[PDB]
């Protein structure tokens, strides 16, 4: 398909390598376009302020609603899927990536400090689809690394752009530092090979991810 | 003091680390440890299957030079143990992390097996989705760990700042009241509501759908 992704951030250089990692063939065929925008373009003052103190007290700072509102007004339309990475979000999974892979337009809003004033997402949700998501149970400094992960996971599911656990894999040489490749893999018995791989998958899932069982 | 070494066939993809003397980060091109003209690092899998596997020989030579017996070797993979906030706290007091980034369908299993005979090894997943390689996972792990380095339950609720009315939407009036007890209670109730709706697993309830 043809997908446009806009990313808004106070650290636009963070996103530049993924921009360049796009294959020319996909860009030239108009299959994908990733654009990155400096949030400070929409600030109101000579000091280019994007943050302010939290109502109700507490540590850190909160990103200003007036700046974010102006940025999203310009970039989003009614057809936009607005993605807001946050530790308090719904889980982003492979199922999510498959769903988003058929979208015409994703906009990813990257927070810093303690996050974005909640009225920004609440206002946007009255005229477009909004999704607050987390990429895992750890705390980052901001949304930029989450945006990188989401872009990679989604775009590899777009044609021509980019349960049990998988078991161990092997290639040449057949013997290395005293360790031989499991002989069953060189046996030419492909039903037996499939059964061996299934059992390796079972054992690894029990050991590393008992939640999946 | 922490040293982090990252090994990858795409060193350019790690440039965003430059977010910043208590920690040093270095990035290495895996292909520098090859000896042939085509600099090949991959071949077809034994036993069949799609795609290619990274050869153990080149990885062995790279890690021989970079690692010591005190190194914690980190290998991002979808088949890993989960990387969580607990993991980040644990790794925050390490002297030396080495992060090995896979491409293609992954790395020959004997690389981790051989390394484990001389150092501690951790295969980890940063979440249940598929990347094209280990590089983005390395960036996530580095950011989560470095913010906990000495000298550097429930979901968080919503945050607000000025102005107190915007586009006809009000900041919750309790937050303007100056009543610490009432503010703490409201914030606790917002967090409860959020966790039940979005992450019921954190409170010991079934996950949706
Ligand atoms: C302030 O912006 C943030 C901070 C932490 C954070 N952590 C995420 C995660 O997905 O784990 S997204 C995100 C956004
Ligand atoms: C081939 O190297 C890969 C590929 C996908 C992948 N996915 C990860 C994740 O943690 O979800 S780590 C990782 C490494």
């Amino acid at each position: 398909g043809s997908m446009k992704i806009d990313v808004v951030t106070i650290f636009p250089e963070y996103l530049q390598p993924v921009r360049q990692s796009l294959p020319g063939k996909a860009i030239d065929a108009g299959l994908v376009d990733v654009a990155v925008h400096d949030l400070r373009r929409w600030t109101h003052d000579v000091h280019k302020s994007v943050d302010d103190s939290p109502y109700g007290g507490g540590p850190g700072m909160v990103m200003k609603p007036t700046v974010w509102g102006d940025a999203l007004d310009e970039i989003c339309t009614s057809e936009t899927l607005l993605v807001v990475p946050t530790p308090a979000g719904y889980p982003f999974t492979q199922e999510t990536a498959w769903q988003w892979s058929t979208e015409d337009h994703l906009v990813i809003a990257c927070g810093r400090y303690e996050g974005i004033d909640q009225r920004v997402a609440d206002d946007a949700a009255t005229r477009m689809r909004v999704r607050e998501v987390s990429i895992g149970d750890y705390v980052l400094n901001g949304g930029e690394a989450a945006a990188l992960v989401i872009i990679e996971a989604v775009l590899r599911l777009v044609p021509g752009v980019l349960s049990l656990l998988e078991g161990p894999s092997y290639t040449r040489p057949p013997s290395w530092r005293g360790m031989d490749v499991p002989p069953v893999l060189l046996s030419g018995d492909h039903a037996k090979i499939a059964a061996w791989r299934a059992e390796q998958s079972r054992q690894r899932t029990i050991e590393r991810r008992p939640d999946l069982l």
